DNA sequence: CCTACTGTGTTTGAAAATCCCG
RNA sequence: GGUGGGAGGUCUGUCCCCACCAUGGGGUGCGCGCACGUCCAAACGACCAUAUCGAUAUGUAACCAUGCAUUGGAAAGUGCAUGGAGCAGAAGAAACACAGUAGG
DNA sequence: CGGGATTTTCAAACACAGTAGGAGGGAAAGTTGTCCAGA
């Protein structure tokens, strides 16, 4: 009756959404600058070559950045030397291994510059934070003394963070995650029964939006042997019987099962199109950014005032009061601009959650049916080929759906066959297998077989062929 | 001529040592 | 009753709440009314008021309770400090980096 | 003065440049009206 089974889950990472009092926020977004100005100081230093961040030179006389250097209290002292807006972020957000340089800056110098020495790697193909790109996380470690829940509610927390005051209020525990060897234990008897790790880590991102969303994560850190060293439960609902089952995507459809059920793509992105473009064509004729009208008038008076300030600096030798430097100020949007920026910011973030959450159901559906998951492929590069999915697809962003069943099949070890997008799959037919190039065309709906067959629908007929591929090379091993 | 979703890969703390306002 | 919406982590409907479109026409039936299923006309991220060239700006909304200062003789609000926020059915793994891409 | 809170150490430094020819359905453009869009 699609009962809800509990199951031991790697790492989770619960999703909730704080309430920061206002001061709250301002000492979160303080931290999440606080970061962003030690990302640009040392990838700013790295370029100038300063001994202290960067690696032992080699034999070769190339210099790179090691990062176990650039973990040090000598390094963050310089740094609150340099500018006081610095140490305002957690020290633990900064030197630990999930912090902001054993975490962020490996990968972005291991991905971005290739993983090449400061004096070789070019600057300018390296993205820094700025207004562009404003720092979205900062993984502090707290004790769960810090995470105190609610019991008259059954949703609710009480998270306070390291340097922050007010214990902010969490919401929306997942509460269907259970504690303890079995997982029959609540938050608060495994915090008293002390079955729970110490310092956890809690990844606070803000979105787009001010939503001052946090993940109090979970981890099992040392599995040595068979049993991690935390245990935690989850539970989830499964299908009395599942059976196999091999999925299908229409243009017309967002998923087809070999079983015969068939889901619709509601498509928002043309659902709000025309609102969008209302807004579109708002914002494109107000007056702040992303209009074209005035960034230019921000460029011109960006550049005039660093011209005058050139050319009364010097020429004027800055002895008392020569010549007269004005700077005002590089102009804001405006409010009206403002309102309808933040309106339409959470409107695409209202389709983004809206299809996020409609995947989430269908990939929770079908997840626990599917005993044996028949998909074709794990990419959406072999289904862009034919150019008649781009469409559709463009819309309707399907690597998300792909990341969906891909976790949502492994916590029940669900597995997940793929298989090449080359088989005469609309060709074939479901009982006999009879190859039919007429069929290869998408506007084919129903095609009488001439030998024994009436295929009303190609979806059940491509999603039985390939279940029955995927046993077959199960049944004969490639 | 500038903003913004996305496709893809990767990753997910414990423990001595030092500090700070009742 | 529909139109779009705001809070209850997210979605569907209701709950509470924000600004609008109709009181219409009609295909077929029953005895001027009722309409068996429809469809159209709407309302679409506010509406007002202001000034200066539809649209650019500005004062601006979407749950309940407590306390504080304020507007208030009031009735009820403003700001601040908090707290509380369902119901029926669904789900509830996130963060980082790279770039192309689409929009106007 | 003192007991929990923050905070350094584990613990670990360096990727990118290569080379074509392999498969198929999706596809019209380009009007002056009414009003539209900024004007």
């Amino acid at each position: 009756s699609l009962n809800a089974k509990k199951i031991r889950l790697e790492n989770y990472a619960m999703k909730m959404r704080l309430y920061p009092s206002p001061t709250q926020a301002e000492q979160m977004d303080k931290m999440f600058l606080a970061l962003r100005l030690a990302y640009n100081m040392t990838f700013h230093e790295v370029f100038q070559q300063n001994p202290a961040v960067c690696g032992d030179p080699d034999e070769d006389g190339n210099v790179w950045p090691s990062y176990k250097k650039m973990a040090n209290k000598t390094w963050r002292k310089a740094l609150i030397d340099q500018n006081p807006a610095i140490a305002e972020a957690p020290a633990a957000a900064i030197t630990t291994n999930n912090g902001l340089f054993l975490s962020n800056g490996q990968k972005a110098w291991k991905t971005g510059m290739h993983n090449l020495p400061a004096n070789k790697a070019d600057r300018k193909d390296f993205r820094f934070y700025s207004l562009s790109k404003p720092r979205r996380s900062f993984a502090v470690q707290i004790p769960p003394d810090c995470i105190i829940p609610s019991d008259t509610n059954q949703k609710v927390a009480r998270i306070k963070l390291p340097k922050i005051d007010g214990a902010i209020k969490a919401r929306g525990f997942n509460r269907k995650i259970w504690f303890g060897p079995d997982g029959k234990h609540t938050y608060e008897e495994a915090l008293a029964a002390h079955e729970l790790s110490n310092n956890l880590t809690v990844r606070v991102s803000k979105d787009t939006c001010g939503d001052y969303f946090i993940c109090i994560t979970f981890s099992q850190g040392k599995v040595k042997g068979d049993k991690p060293t935390w245990e935690f439960y989850q539970e989830v609902r499964v299908s009395p019987i599942p059976e196999p089952i091999g999925l299908d995507v229409g243009i017309k459809d967002i998923a087809i099962l070999n079983t015969g059920t068939k889901y619709e793509n509601k498509q928002f992105k043309r659902d709000r199109a025309a609102t969008l473009k209302k807004m579109s064509r708002q914002l494109s004729r107000r007056w702040g950014p992303a209009n074209s009208a005035f960034r230019d008038y921000n460029k011109n008076i960006r550049a005039e005032n660093r011209a005058l300030e050139k050319a009364q600096q010097d020429p004027g030798s800055s002895g008392v009061g020569p010549e007269a430097p004005v700077l005002k100020s590089v102009a804001q949007p405006s409010r009206r601009y403002l309102t309808i920026q933040k309106n339409r910011a959470k409107l695409e973030r209202k389709i983004a959650r809206r299809r996020d959450t409609y995947y989430h159901q269908v990939t929770a559906e079908v997840a626990g049916k599917s005993s044996l998951l028949a998909v074709e492929t794990l990419r959406v590069k072999n289904m862009l080929q034919n150019h008649r999915l781009a469409f559709a697809l463009s819309d309707a962003a399907m690597s998300d759906f792909i990341s969906k069943l891909k976790y949502k099949a492994r916590r029940i070890q669900v597995p997940l066959v793929a298989i090449g997008t080359f088989q005469p799959s609309s060709q074939t037919c479901s009982v006999c297998g009879s190859i039919n190039p007429a069929v290869k065309n998408l506007s084919i709906r129903v095609w009488t077989c001439p030998n024994c067959g009436t295929r009303h629908n190609r979806d059940i007929n491509a999603a039985k062929n390939i279940l029955a591929i995927a046993q077959n090379m199960l049944e004969k091993k490639v």
